[PDB]
DNA sequence: CCTACTGCTAC
DNA sequence: CGCGGTAGCAGTAGG
């Protein structure tokens, strides 16, 4: 018998027929993987192999209602292809269209997550299915491939970070070699693909049937009721605890504690921001990219996203990055207190909370002039730029001149952990920073929203109420002029529309409603005298949904050292920023003075070079470079590398005399010579001015520059609304 | 009362 | 031109 319901399924020729137990179904993550699976069939044969693509992140079936499951076509499609049913407990794979299930995911953290979900699903929906030994299979591929180029030539495949790392430290210096990030599982030149299948047993790893503590670990990971435990579970994890590359047997308990946990750690890394710059990695890559490029002139979002992605080794879908760019540019009330990117187009409105944004090919963005005032360029050299794909990318964190995480706040959902931080007032933030600068007590700050005209009152510490504005403008007529921040116009619209026309469950309580919004919120509502009175008993704000809470009880972020931390007060966050920022200011000036000192050396020796040539003390025309090089070092001329570091001793390590001989013949003309002397004098003065400052002096200079910049920003934002 | 929803970066 | 589906957490409003 043949199936009909599913097109994309390549059904094993002997599926569910007397041979169904032998047959294997390969579940692929995405069509790229699927393409590889189907290509594999041409090698291993159709008779005993089939494949069906998993659409995306699979539904977690524990914590899901029978109707939500039943509604899920993916899970159903699997149950039909595998001839699966719930009933009793599974004793033998005999009942099924297939006797084996293989999981082809892309060999990244999200791949592991998919595996965990498939496992979770099987263990939960089917009693006694995973007990069958050798039922659940895994198809695996290398992580990084290395090529040995100038010595003895062989290629090394590395299945994890630790193995590639131990080799990198203990073997890589002995060869000339490259590291390639592995791609696809549905990329590799298909002809190598034929080799994976030819000897596939090596790429196949089997999941050991359920054993003690395997069912418990599955629940720990996927049970909606155990978020707190997961938090602890991640604290326990020990770096370098990774599953053994060569075992051929995987116990579920450590698939979860050695592979799934890896995704979880990565989940929080991308979903929860760092306390110092208030960025999630995706956002930080966007800003880095905008710094790399000169994003003073605008380009479109659909173009910016791939450009950032390419230059920051972003390995996820560009669509995710596009939305993030849009997120950084949004300027409607309730979004960004300060947007670092300019919304040049339909970047979404307050009506739907940005969801009404146009697609990326329509909108454009550039840097906000203010952004560089916040993220000072002089600090760039100080950061620790992450090394990825045999290449350098964005820093671990930026260090704005004020804690931007407090300016804009943040929202995220990870694993075990979650986060909410409300926006605050840049002015108040700068006030406290000044207090700290002066050993003064901090003022307490309260959530603050750019362009918002409601009221916010504190009830308990870490708890606030947020009010819109409702006014009685006539006998029987109310007017709404403000909503709680983060309450979208459409939400209240649907609500009023409900009262106006009533409902199956609820009687209408509104006579008429009109919308007169301008650059503001204007709901004109009419109530029958009967409803007016009723509304008074209930409360006008209560009954029109003009009250929202703000919780500061879940303010989570990574600390300076990359450790997830829960902060119990806003000032704690500010204080932790302040001291790292203070440290990096002294650090910035020490770096600048060093750099400036080298420049004065470079200018001085260039001047000596030209002066000597003019004075006819030195001749270069002819005199083969080797013999010119000796003269230079004999005269005390240091070499310079590309960073601009001097060498006086006698490669990038040593430097060159290119800073002299690489000068343009133009440089020998008096007008050039004069300009060179001016530049050197300018550099010496820069050095003299620099030394005359303290860390706090410099910070303070940046702060005032920003304040001025911020004032204009506020004006432009009011002018554009 | 348990439920279902919102927010958000990823598949 | 455009729609939709899943995870994961803390909290709030809905049936």
């Amino acid at each position: 018998s043949r199936i009909t319901n599913y097109p994309k399924l390549e059904d094993a020729n002997k599926a569910g027929t007397k041979e169904g137990y032998k047959c294997t179904l390969v579940l692929t993550e995405g069509d790229s993987a699927l393409s590889l699976a189907v290509a594999g069939l041409a090698v291993v044969g159709r008779d005993y192999y089939g494949c069906y693509p998993l659409r995306g992140k699979m539904l977690n079936v524990r914590e899901a209602s029978a109707d939500q499951i039943l509604k899920n076509a993916e899970i159903q499609a699997i149950k039909k292809i595998m001839g699966l049913q719930h009933r009793k407990k599974y004793e033998d794979t005999k009942s099924l269209r297939y006797g084996h299930l293989m999981i082809m995911t892309d060999q990244d953290h999200d791949g592991s997550h998919i595996k965990g979900l498939i496992i979770n699903f099987l263990e939960s929906s089917f009693p006694g299915l995973l007990d069958i030994q050798g039922f659940l299979l895994e198809f695996i591929t290398p992580i990084i491939k290395v090529s040995i180029t100038k010595p003895t030539k062989n290629t090394i495949a590395f299945y994890n970070m630790p193995d590639y790392e131990k080799w990198r430290e203990e073997e890589s210096h002995k060869f000339t070699w490259k590291q390639k990030y592995y791609k696809g599982l549905g990329t590799s030149l298909a002809q190598e693909v034929r080799e994976y299948f030819s000897n596939l047993d090596r790429h196949l790893k089997i999941f050991h049937s359920l054993q003690g503590n395997d069912k418990d670990y599955i629940d720990l990971a996927f049970s909606k009721k155990k978020a707190d435990d997961r938090k602890e579970w991640l604290r326990q994890y020990e770096p370098g605890t990774v599953l053994d590359p060569t075992l051929k047997e995987i116990p579920i308990s450590d698939f979860i504690n050695k592979e799934l946990i890896l995704f979880s750690l990565a989940d929080n890394i991308r979903s929860i921001p760092n306390v110092l710059d208030g960025f999630k990695p995706g956002q930080r890559k966007v800003l880095y990219g905008c710094f790399k490029k000169n994003l003073k002139s605008e380009l479109k979002v659909a173009q910016l996203a791939p450009y950032v992605s390419e230059c920051t080794a972003y390995h996820h879908g560009e669509q995710s990055l596009a939305q993030t760019i849009i997120g950084l540019a949004q300027n409607f009330v309730g979004s960004n207190n300060i947007y670092l990117l300019l919304p040049n187009g339909a970047f979404g409105t307050r009506a739907t909370g940005g969801k009404d944004a146009a697609a990326a090919r329509y909108i454009y963005t550039e840097l906000n002039k203010l952004t560089r005032k916040i993220f000072h360029p002089a600090d760039d050299p100080l950061y620790k730029y992450i090394q990825e794909d045999e290449k350098t990318v964005e820093p671990e964190w930026y260090l704005p001149i004020l804690p931007m995480i407090l300016v804009n706040g943040a929202e995220g959902i990870g694993t075990g952990w979650s986060t909410y931080i409300p926006p605050f007032n840049p002015l108040e933030i700068i006030k406290n920073i000044r207090h700290l600068m002066n050993d003064e007590e901090l003022e307490q700050m309260h959530p603050w929203f750019r362009g918002w005209t409601g009221t916010i009152e504190e009830i308990e510490p870490l708890r606030y109420r947020m009010y819109g504005r409702i006014e009685q403008i006539g006998d029987n007529v109310l007017e709404i002029t403000e909503l709680p921040a983060r309450t979208w116009t459409s939400t209240i619209k649907e609500y009023l529309l409900l009262g106006l026309s009533g409902n199956d469950k609820i009687k209408p309580w509104i006579k008429d409603m009109e919308e007169q919004h301008d650059d503001n919120i204007k709901f004109i509502i009419t109530l029958s005298p009967e409803e007016m009175a009723k509304t008074r008993k209930i409360g006008f704000y209560e009954r029109f949904k003009l009250i929202s809470p703000i919780s500061l009880m879940n303010m989570v972020a990574f600390d300076p050292h990359g450790k997830i931390k829960k902060y119990n007060s806003v000032n704690e966050i500010l204080s932790e920023f302040y001291y790292v920022r203070l440290e990096y200011y002294q650090k910035r000036k020490d770096h600048m003075s060093e750099r400036l000192q080298w420049e004065v050396e470079k200018y001085s020796f260039q001047v000596k070079f030209i002066k000597m040539i003019i004075e006819k003390e030195l001749t270069v025309t002819n005199k083969p470079r080797n013999a010119i090089i000796q003269e230079l070092e004999n005269l005390g001329f240091p070499r310079f590398n590309k960073e601009g570091k001097p060498y006086y001793g006698s490669e990038e390590l040593y430097g060159t005399y290119e800073y002299l001989l690489g000068m343009r013949i133009w440089s020998l003309t008096k007008e050039r010579y004069q300009k060179l002397l001016k530049q050197k004098q300018e550099k010496e003065t820069e050095l003299e001015n620099l030394l005359k400052l303290s860390a706090k002096d410099i910070w303070n200079t940046d702060l005032k520059a920003f304040e001025v910049g911020y004032q204009e920003f506020l004006q432009r934002d009011a002018e554009a609304r």
